[PDB]
């Protein structure tokens, strides 16, 4: 594939947010979780329970059949509803809630992050940790002023007619080769985001781009780099990379 530096790198990039919230034993709520990828990584984490939560059926699935077929030490569970735009109580709290490339579908609207983020502060133990990785606004948005919103890799176009502040624009279309297509995306509205969270006794402990992360952690970390041809990306690649950001509130 086309697309191996990048998912190399998005894959270290979660491999590292994990491996610095999370201690052995803890307990796990994985939001938006897909087809459970992160399992491996939660596994050599040493966690002792793993939640995950999508809305499509479809990705469930294949977490559940992956969970199935794999050696694992935690204990499994899974549930496919919608974790951000429809109450959910799963009965009990954990010490790091994570979402992975999808909090972001969270802000269809003013009502949905309100549900999503009360959601999530419901679920968190005191103490606990909201780590994600979520597609940079501002990033978006600055490359939209240099008009280059595209590449081999990816394509972004906003969405706004004619009279149309940018900064009133919300959502977008996002493709990337060898996965969504045309996927619309909500824009993280991060003030509200923040706020919202304040509210709910959740307070921001940190936020940093993927390239520099990628390349902290890379200096502090070679070795499991290596672990996965983890050494370099293009340029091209990095711009893929370089839309999102790591973001972590913490349950006070
Ligand atoms: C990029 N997919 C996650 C991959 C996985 N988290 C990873 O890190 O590899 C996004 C997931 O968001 C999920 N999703 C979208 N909206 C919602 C929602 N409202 N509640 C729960 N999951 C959602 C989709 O079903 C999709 O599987």
């Amino acid at each position: 594939s086309k697309t191996i530096n990048i998912r190399n790198a998005n894959n270290f990039i979660k491999a590292c947010l994990i491996r610095l919230y999370t201690k052995r034993g803890d307990s796990v709520l994985d939001l938006g979780c897909g087809k459970g990828g992160d399992l491996l990584k939660y596994e050599r984490a040493g966690i002792g329970e793993y939640y995950g939560v999508d809305i499509a059926e479809v990705s469930i699935n294949d977490a559940r059949v992956r969970a199935r077929n794999m050696k694992r030490r935690f204990k499994v569970f899974f549930r496919a509803q919608d974790s951000y735009g429809r109450h959910m109580d799963l009965g009990k709290e954990f010490d790091v809630i994570s979402s992975q490339f999808s909090f972001h579908y969270a802000f269809s609207t003013s009502e949905s992050l309100d549900i999503a983020q009360r959601n999530i502060a419901r679920h968190l133990r005191p103490g606990g940790y909201f780590i994600m990785t979520v597609p940079s606004r501002d990033v978006i948005l600055e490359r939209y002023k240099q008009g280059r919103m595209s590449n081999d890799f990816y394509k972004i176009e906003l969405e706004k007619m004619e009279d149309v502040p940018m900064e009133s624009v919300r959502e977008y279309r996002f493709t990337l080769l060898d996965s969504v297509n045309n996927c619309i995306e909500y824009f993280v509205d991060f003030t509200r985001m923040v706020d919202g969270f304040k509210r709910l006794g959740l307070s921001l402990v940190e936020r940093k781009g993927f390239i520099d992360f990628y390349e902290d952690e890379g200096r502090r970390n070679p070795e499991l780099s290596k672990k996965m041809g983890l050494g370099c990306l293009t340029r091209e690649e990095s711009e893929v990379v370089g839309i999102y950001e790591v973001v972590v509130f913490r349950k006070l």
